[PDB]
């Protein structure tokens, strides 16, 4: 048959116009783009571009980076770099402006890509499916909003991401998300991150960074350690150097009330009972599929928990013309993790070269202060599904902050493999740099690296990676699941 | 027959103390360590923990770091740090002093080394060959000094490490080196940087960073582009960033003539035929071996040009019994070469089995601002003796330096691949992080990882080693020698 469309793209985001792009360019398909704005702007957060170029891993980063320069700052003295350093405060309204302007450059250079690209454009609504083959794009997310556009087409693609979760507590609505967080007009003095996941650890290091003077920033988790599913002993090195850089990490702690102030601060309601004012309050609970609104029953398409679309290893779902990357499938939720998953499904649809992507051994990082940089499974997790697993570990104080003054940065790497082997199931760092050395480490592991590879490599000195290859003897052993200190 | 030691060491350097702690500790040999003097000092530069640790990597890195600071505090003015820019110079004074500090309690560190680890025994003075199995250690340099100790030995090992060489034109010993620069007392205004090696490189960015109010750097060298034997496209990439940041590079200029003024300062005289005033001018051509005073021909140990220690594949030299390992060798002057040269002798000659360090496909890095990443082949080397080989390559300004306002600092990556298998033969990085990505591609590439494993790993975003994985097609080609655009 034929139709309008090849390819009709439900949110223009990492994955979105990642096959939007490949399918118009390298294989010439009719690909429409359909996203809820253009620009980055506070009504409805996401934009083109996704999460990643609007609310997500671009701004986060330049806010991180820009967090960091309290620490260098300071670290510069000992140095002999002398100024100011009475009640030295950042401007926080001169870096959202700067953030934006940035955002905003990328929403240009995305707008101009359509322009420039023949078989590519962009639909600006919010798309709904109607059948397998025809999705309707309407003014609002009410569906019975005006109906803008309504497009024909071969195959249908949802990467409409996700959306931050809240809690079912009184005075909810008053609380703030990464999505406000962005767009905040003064940093606040009295902050409160709720959670102790990626978005909760990074954002506490971005408020401690661009806090006022006196200010201060707690961050609170339900739990007994945060970063749930990391090393533990990162998470606690993580935990104890979130705290000496002025982070309060508050444990076993849930807030249950929440009421607003005459002033305009928020009164907040804890676990044990307590009672505090914050100025602002963030809640980083994790983030659900968006799908609530697209009417998958309509067109067959299965709804799994929390809205996740089910695929197969090839992204296809229920209907064998529709498809679903990265965020709304649950799988694992990063960027380049859905560009991936978008390059192959067009592979497999318009390339003729069918490719599942790998999501396994996939190495991430956790941008707080200090970065995460992680790939791998961890000891607890290798220990159930391994016989034998041996435990590398390294801790150390770097040569340069014996001088910079800030002795409680320690720069910390943890191999686990296969005893059996020698493969290496995990690296697990903390540290600066850590996010940019776990990127090779990936490749390595992906390609299937021993720990005798790591050793037998000349290291580069002086630098915080050359550590990888001076562990050869375990710290302690793991067999059948039970914590060792020798093979027996 | 048995002797006082199994071991002498000439040199307690990376690759001696390597030897010696192993020897002693693992094998349980009596040992004993020859070196100059106890803690770093002028009249001599070179101590305990040799180059690296007093007139090397360790020192030369804090001083890096220290001058970084200078581009990072002007950098976080976008992110909206505030303070006094006026006139913002550094303490010299206050930096040296902190690098004494931590150079000194190393060289206490191996100090009380020596006294907890039985066998391992420290000799202060000049060691020199008397036969095949005494080394006599003298008061001076000079052999006809009083003789301190005269050590009887199975096994002699020389690490005396290299020396810095100087240019034969009246005035040179005017001029200071690497030696003196970590000594001077004030920071010159005027500055010139003989040389286009390493050390030149990275001490025009320490002084750079280290200058007082007006003034300036100015890197000379010999011949046409700096840092010969690295990736073309990244010693232009640097010349541009260095010029940038301040450092006037001047090219196929070279002293001829240095005169010493009344008032303190040198007057020297150029290529051109020009002549100009420096507060300082250090030298940076090169490291001979050190190896004239030690008398090798009375053992019968051949001496190479420049007086290196011709030795085999496992450190032998002429007699089956005196070893040689690190710079004195002139084979890959790095540490962490020295180190594994050293531990495996150890591993040959008291281990029982026997190993060569594996020279190819070494990770190093140069430490200037921007700092440079490298490991394997440059694409002109790889092209006179290879079939066909393809040259990828991408290079981008990073999202926050368009916040920060240094739009200069580009980034470079460059792989150079056997295009018949898709071997990986060299990658070349220029910018921050890079001496720190580098690390952990050298053991990729140690594997010999193939252009397929890099863009096949999911990256990690937002980072700039993730640009390792997103290139699949090469710029251009070489075929059998001659530079192609496309494959015939
Ligand atoms: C604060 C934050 C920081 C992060 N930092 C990182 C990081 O540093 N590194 C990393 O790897 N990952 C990071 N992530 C995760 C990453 O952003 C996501 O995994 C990634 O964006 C997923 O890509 P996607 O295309 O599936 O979703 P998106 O990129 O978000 O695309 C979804 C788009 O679909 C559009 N859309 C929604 N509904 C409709 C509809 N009704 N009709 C049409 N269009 C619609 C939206 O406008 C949205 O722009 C971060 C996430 C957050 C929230
Ligand atoms: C300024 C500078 C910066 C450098 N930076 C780096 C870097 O960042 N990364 C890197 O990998 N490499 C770097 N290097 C090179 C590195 O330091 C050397 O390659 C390394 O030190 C070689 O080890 P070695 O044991 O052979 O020599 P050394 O470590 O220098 O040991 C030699 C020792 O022998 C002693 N000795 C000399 N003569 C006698 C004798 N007559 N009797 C007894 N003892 C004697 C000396 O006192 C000296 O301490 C740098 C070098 C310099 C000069
Ligand atoms: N790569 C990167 O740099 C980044 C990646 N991301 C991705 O996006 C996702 C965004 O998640 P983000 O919000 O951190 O949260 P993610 O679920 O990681 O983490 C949620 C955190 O909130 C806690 N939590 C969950 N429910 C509640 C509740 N009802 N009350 C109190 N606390 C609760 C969880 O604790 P518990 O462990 O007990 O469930 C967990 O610590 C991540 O999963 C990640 O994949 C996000 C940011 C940065
Ligand atoms: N890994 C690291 O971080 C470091 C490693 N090192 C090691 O120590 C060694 C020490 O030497 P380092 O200063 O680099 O210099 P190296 O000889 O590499 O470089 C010397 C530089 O000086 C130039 N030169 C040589 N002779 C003359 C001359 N007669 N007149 C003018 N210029 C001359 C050379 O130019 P030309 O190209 O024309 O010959 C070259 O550019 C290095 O080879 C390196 O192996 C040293 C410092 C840091
Ligand atoms: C018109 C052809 C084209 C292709 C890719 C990009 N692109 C892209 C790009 C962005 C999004 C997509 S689809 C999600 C595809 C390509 C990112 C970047 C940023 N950086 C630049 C230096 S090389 C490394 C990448 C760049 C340059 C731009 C244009
Ligand atoms: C007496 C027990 C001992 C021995 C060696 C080291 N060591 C050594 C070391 C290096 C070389 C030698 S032989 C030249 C001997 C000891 C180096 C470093 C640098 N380090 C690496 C590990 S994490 C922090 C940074 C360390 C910590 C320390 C303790
Ligand atoms: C000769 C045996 C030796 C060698 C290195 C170290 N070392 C070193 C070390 C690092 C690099 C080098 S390379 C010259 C040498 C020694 C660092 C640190 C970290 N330190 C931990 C205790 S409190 C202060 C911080 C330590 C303990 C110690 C002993
Ligand atoms: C296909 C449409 C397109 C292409 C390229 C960009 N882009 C981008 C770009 C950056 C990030 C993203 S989101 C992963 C998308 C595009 C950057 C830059 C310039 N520079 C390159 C080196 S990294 C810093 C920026 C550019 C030119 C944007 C959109």
């Amino acid at each position: 048959m034929s139709r309008a469309y090849d390819l009709v793209v439900l949110g223009a985001g990492s994955g979105g116009l990642e096959a939007g792009w490949n399918a118009a360019v390298t294989h010439k398909k009719k690909v429409a783009v359909v996203d809820v704005q253009a620009t980055h702007g506070p009504p409805l957060f996401a934009a083109l571009g996704g999460t990643c170029v609007n609310v997500g891993c671009v701004p986060k980063k330049l806010m991180v980076t820009g967090a960091q320069y309290m620490d260098l700052i300071r670290e510069s003295g000992g140095f002999g770099w002398e100024m100011d350093r009475e009640s030295l405060c950042p401007n926080w309204k001169t870096l959202i402006a700067a953030k934006n302007k940035v955002v905003n450059s990328i929403n240009e250079s995305y707008k101009s890509m359509f322009a420039d690209t023949e078989g590519l454009s962009f639909h600006m609504g919010f798309g709904a499916l109607q059948d397998a083959h025809t999705v309707v794009v309407r003014k609002s997310e009410d569906p019975h909003s005006d109906v803008l556009e309504t497009l024909d087409t071969e195959y249908i693609l949802i990467a409409t991401g996700s959306w931050p979760t809240r809690l079912g507590v009184p005075g909810d609505e008053f609380c703030i998300t990464s999505n406000e967080a962005f767009y905040l007009e003064d940093a606040p003095k009295r902050m409160l991150c709720v959670g102790g996941g990626y978005i909760a650890v990074e954002f506490a290091g971005i408020f401690n960074g661009y806090k006022p003077c006196g200010g201060y920033v707690d961050l609170c988790y339900r739990g007994d350690l945060i970063l749930r599913g990391f090393d533990t002993e990162v998470r606690k090195s993580l935990t104890k150097q979130l705290g000496a850089n002025g982070i309060r990490v508050r444990t076993n702690l849930n807030p249950t009330k929440i009421t607003k102030n005459e002033d305009g601060s928020n009164h907040v309601h804890f676990n044990d009972g307590t009672e505090e004012d914050y100025d602002q309050v963030m809640l980083a609970i994790g983030r659900v599929p968006r799908s609530q609104a697209l009417q998958l029953d309509k067109a067959g398409v299965r709804t799994g928990k929390n809205g996740a679309v089910q695929v197969d290893a090839y992204s296809k779902t229920s209907v064998d013309n529709i498809y679903a990357i990265g965020d709304v499938t649950n799988r694992v939720m990063l960027t380049p993790v859905a560009i991936n998953e978008g390059a192959a499904f067009v592979e497999t649809v318009f390339g003729g070269k069918p490719r599942a992507t790998d999501h396994t051994k996939v190495a991430c990082a956790v941008f707080s202060i200090p970065p995460i940089g992680t790939c791998g499974m961890t000891e607890e997790e290798a220990a159930k599904n391994y016989e034998t697993v041996a435990v590398y570990a390294s801790s150390f104080t770097p040569l340069m902050h014996n001088i910079s003054g800030s002795k409680h940065k320690e720069f910390m790497i943890r191999i686990i493999t296969n005893e059996s082997n020698g493969e290496v199931l995990g690296v697990h760092m903390l540290g600066d740099s850590a996010p940019e050395i776990i990127q090779s480490v990936g490749i390595c592991m992906k390609m299937g690296a021993k720990i005798s590879d790591f050793h037998s490599t000349i290291g580069v000195h002086p630098t915080s990676a050359e550590e990888l290859c001076s562990m050869r003897t375990p710290a302690y052993f793991y067999e059948s699941g039970k914590r060792v200190e020798k093979l027996s």
